[PDB]
C-alpha cells in the first residue's frame, strides 16, 4: 500500500516535470512574438 | 494521518487537470499569435 | 515512509503554486501581444 502511493506521486512529479518543460518551451515562443511584434513597428515607425 | 495524504494527492490531481486544460488553451492562442505576427510580416513590409 | 510521502507532497504542491503564478504571468503577456498584433493590423491595414 505504501509502494501503492509512492507510485502515485511518482506519477505526479512525473507530470509536473513535463508541465515545467511545456512552460519554459510556452515562454521562449512567447518572448519569439514580442519580438516579432517590437521588429514589425521599429521597421514602419 | 493516511486521510489527509488520500486528499491531498486528490487535490495535487484536480490541480494538475486544471493545469494542463489552462496550458491547451494558451496554446492555441499563441499559434493564432504567431501566425498573424507571420501575416504581417508578410503583408505590411 | 509515511513522513517521506508528506515531504514529497508538500514539494508537489509548492511547485504547483509557482506554476499556477507563472500561468498568471503569461496569460497577461499573452494578452499585450493579441493586442499588439491587432494594433498593427488596424493602424497599416
Amino acid at each position: 500500500r505504501m509502494k501503492q502511493i509512492e507510485d502515485k506521486i511518482e506519477e505526479i512529479e512525473s507530470k509536473q516535470k513535463k508541465i515545467e518543460n511545456e512552460i519554459a518551451r510556452i515562454k521562449k515562443l512567447l518572448q519569439l512574438t514580442v519580438w516579432g511584434i517590437k521588429q514589425l513597428q521599429a521597421r514602419i515607425l
